DNA sequence: GCCCCACGCGGT
DNA sequence: ACCGCGTGGGGC
């Protein structure tokens, strides 16, 4: 739960309304963006044996999207630009893999 | 270096 | 077909 200044200002720096959602899971799952990096034990729906993110703040997070952007209410915008942001933030390695090879040398 | 997002690909 | 991962081109 997080007041409308603070959403509005969010809704400020992100680029879209995918990275929208990106920055609300980052915000309200801030155990899991730790340098434990929790995040990657985790996803939106609990697939590819992973650990399935708080449903009640996923769903808030929907709520606030759908709030600001309110073509996100449709199903298949949330589930087609939202989510695969949201897992893809909660999966992205620290060092990218090419980043690692080239600072081998 | 941080951070975003498109995208081939393999399991379902 | 669909769905999520690993991955890298690339803007900042």
């Amino acid at each position: 739960l997080l007041s409308d200044k603070e959403v509005r200002e969010i809704v400020q720096q992100s680029l879209s309304v995918g990275n929208f959602a990106a920055r609300l899971l980052v915000r309200l799952f801030p155990e899991l963006f730790t340098t434990e990096n929790l995040r990657l034990q985790y996803n939106h729906s609990g697939a590819c044996n992973k650990k399935q993110l708080d449903p009640t703040r996923l769903r808030l997070i929907r709520h606030y999207v759908e709030a600001v952007y309110p073509r996100a209410k449709n199903d298949r915008v949330w589930h087609y630009e939202c989510i695969p942001s949201i897992d893809e933030r909660c999966r992205r390695p620290n060092r990218k893999k090419c980043d690692i090879l080239k600072k081998a040398k």
